């Protein structure tokens, strides 16, 4: 837990290493005080793939669903814990929950009004991406790259050169490359 933590992934330094559906995925659950169950499903099994333990896990969820006065523990605890819980195997299943790669998260549904689920490289607008490029001090010939690559559909290769811009597809092998480079 000295390193990732329920309080760890909300710091800059971690989050700088998540790879776009992830940022884009903590923003919604960081602005809405929760996300529906395609991305409760993405999020819970990236951090869980990147070392956040169970009791860790629990406190994160816990704490951004009922912030701000948004549900109360009780709430949760009554139609949320459980599904956490379960995504941990705590409850005694054995279902093989691992992380989902980019393969299988472009197979996903794709994402509609007030989901965070999926691939921004797919789903966001290309002004969208563009802004958001822009706030990762990417510049005009940078971004017109990668929205070529968004265009031709290849959404991993996009993935891939923000990566090398601002420093087997897998927002986790995202992360675990993007910390290396801080250590
Ligand atoms: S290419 Fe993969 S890691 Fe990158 S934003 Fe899309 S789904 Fe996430």
């Amino acid at each position: 837990d000295d390193e990732i933590n329920a309080q760890s992934v909300w710091s800059e330094e971690i989050s700088s290493n998540y790879p776009l559906c992830i940022k884009n995925l903590m923003e919604g659950l960081k602005k809405n005080h929760h996300l529906r169950y395609y991305g409760r499903q993405q999020l819970s099994l990236f951090l869980k793939g990147i070392g956040l333990s169970a009791d860790e896990a629990l406190k994160f969820w816990s704490e951004a669903f009922t912030r701000n006065g948004n549900m109360t523990m009780e709430k949760f605890n009554k139609e949320y814990r459980f599904s956490f819980r379960h995504n941990y195997g705590l409850e005694g299943n054995r279902i093989n929950y691992k992380p989902w790669d980019c393969h299988t998260i472009l197979s996903k549904p794709r994402p509609g009004r007030g989901d965070y689920h999926g691939c921004p490289f797919r789903d966001w607008s290309h002004e969208r991406l563009s802004a958001e490029l822009r706030s990762m001090k990417l510049t005009q010939a940078q971004i017109i790259s990668v929205l070529d690559s968004c265009q031709k559909g290849e959404y991993t290769i996009a993935c891939t050169k923000v990566f090398e811009m601002t420093h087997i597809a897998h927002p986790n092998l995202y992360f675990e490359r993007s910390r290396q480079l801080q250590k």
